[PDB]
């Protein structure tokens, strides 16, 4: 029972719940195709400071059930809601990275901002990644179709190539790649379901969060790297911070997509300052 | 609970069950020393086409319990039956790779071909791998004794060397090894039980499936690479296809042992054509 | 349920229990930051000889619950007692490596030597690693603070650097590193909780077992490498063997910390001789 909850639809969601029971809560939502382990640097920082931290694995990711369907933002939000309802942690600060930032926004829209004191979108997918007739600066759909085809063709290799190349900026001049960071990304991706991750690409890239964002009146902090090769800065973080009612943007100059790892100390300090504000 | 069943002898068997509940079913049985993750390319292909796919982890392999005994084909077959019993998927097409093809044969013989509509043996161990005074064309037992000695001596290194060398033909000139494929094979092996896998060598190499095969009258498709360095083509698939009553052999010229990965597109197309036949 | 027990404080402990139900039992206690998989070479050796072997994963390690607190030797001992109580294996020989040797000592002290026939401390942390007024030759606390800072900074990379360097002596001239051994150490570490492991450094380095050791009257064997870079030989095994009432020391000349792996055949032989004595 410690660290698992079963949703209404029979999906087992794994979670970490660390720290004093009566401390202020921060709930973290990870990106594609990873797990709650991707927050390790943040979870350790906060728990060592006396806070309570919660972080769960999205359906079909990490240690959560390899359910074949429901791989969309509405289900992701409801699965998050199942964790919050079990733990009684309403009023938490909710922090998302990448796809997880979409999940945070949909959680707020679907289950109500009364239950979230503050939100943070780190390197997050909103408002809409894919190019459409009404989103002409987006990324062409074929880009995502190709990510899907890579997952289908050789997921094992693709999950080395992404973290070795664009995700942490290890393909840039001056980069100091960490083999452990690369293999750790891979390890998390591979324990998840190929089907959940394959469908998951559509969920993150082709869900429009613009309406959800506009309904958010609670304090929102947006943190984004301006050399993000995975979720382009100009078409995500910059827009999200303006669409919400009470948003603020912190730009990490030169930073990649995987800033919870590469810029952990900055992220930790910025999250703490926002939590205490 | 989703994706586990406890057998009547107390073993928890992990499985994936993906796709529409009323669709035609394909059940897949993996090889040594791997897990149901070895079928990812196939599972994704079939689920995306609207079929229902089931794939379980052998006892002591993958996410299934590290039970110390019963590492033989009869128990492997009985563990498969426990999955089919829970899910009600009698009448499925059963597909085995490598050791898993032995499991499929023993499952049919022990639980009855009335419960299987069609069977596919990919790179599979039957009829009898090991050389005996009465199987003079087989592989000397010393070979399998040496595999066991390597498992006992340094399993972690052995499980890099096998996929980096003979399993996918990456030791052949001009081959393009995939680091991710090699590490994924390793990852699946190392999560399983050293004892299950040690005993499992005997199970796959020293079980005689000849009588079981002769009793199979349902349609059987045999797929086998003629450059298979792990299960020699001439003493396995060539023979199995002739021993069953209604068998057909497809030979993949040049192909290694790990054809679900290296020849995924051919496997998928051949499996689909047979399923629809 | 095969292989899991839930403690009084709600922690799920993973264990392996292999071999004939009525055979003499050997219970193994692994080191930091690993799991019961670190014992593979010993478990296989003894089960193949017809003994019963038990090995559990420490809280927040391996497959055990990622509980945030109780990362201290008293709780480690109590969690081990939970496994013994479920299995009824009182009277076993208890073998610890590294941190696990401390856990064996505190288990004996807290739960009583009446429940342990013989104990073995391989490369173990007792009596006390850190420098103090009464342990003047111990390791400065700053060394352990620095380990904790590495875990906090980049656990993924630190867990390659430890096994690739000091743990197996692969940093010594003429050493023959095994990539599989290095990655397997890493694999075990990363599946555990960063918090359990961060706190666990204090538990192993900063717990005084002197009075526990002085109270042990059962036969104790200490095995320790004299080139151990992780737990210095002169301030650990040499002392523990003299503080217990009935202790014997076997020194492996030139040997590193990771002797269950590097010196497996010697360890297996010395354990079997002690067990039969």
């Amino acid at each position: 029972s410690m660290g698992t909850v079963t949703t209404k639809d029979g999906v087992e969601i794994f979670y970490k719940d660390w720290g004093p029971r009566d401390a202020k809560v921060i709930h973290f939502h990870h990106g594609w195709p990873l797990s709650s382990d991707d927050w390790d640097a943040q979870l350790l920082f906060f728990v060592n400071k006396g806070f309570r931290v919660v972080a769960h694995d999205r359906r079909g990711h990490g240690r959560s059930s390899q359910v074949w369907d429901g791989h969309d933002m509405d289900h992701y939000a409801d699965d998050a809601a199942a964790v919050v309802e079990k733990l009684g942690t309403h009023g938490a600060m909710h922090v998302g990275h990448s796809t997880g930032g979409g999940e945070v926004v949909r959680y707020i829209a679907r289950h109500g901002e009364r239950n979230v004191s503050k939100a943070v979108l780190i390197s997050s997918v909103p408002p809409l990644m894919v190019k459409t007739s009404s989103n002409p600066n987006g990324t062409p759909k074929s880009v995502f179709d190709d990510f899907q085809a890579h997952v289908a063709a050789n997921r094992a290799q693709f999950y080395l190539d992404v973290p070795a190349g664009p995700f942490y900026g290890y393909n840039r001049p001056g980069a100091k790649p960490s083999e452990g960071v690369i293999y750790n990304w891979w390890r998390q991706g591979m324990m998840g379901s190929t089907k959940a991750q394959y469908d998951g690409i559509v969920a993150f890239s082709q869900t429009d969060f613009t309406n959800d964002l506009k309904g958010i009146t609670i304090p929102v902090l947006v943190i984004h790297g301006d050399d993000d090769q995975v979720v382009p800065y100009a078409d995500s973080g910059v827009l999200s911070a303006k669409l919400v009612k009470n948003g603020k943007l912190i730009t990490y100059k030169g930073a990649p997509h995987g800033i919870p790892t590469t810029h952990a100390d900055k992220v930790n300090a910025d999250l703490l300052e926002f939590l205490q504000s």
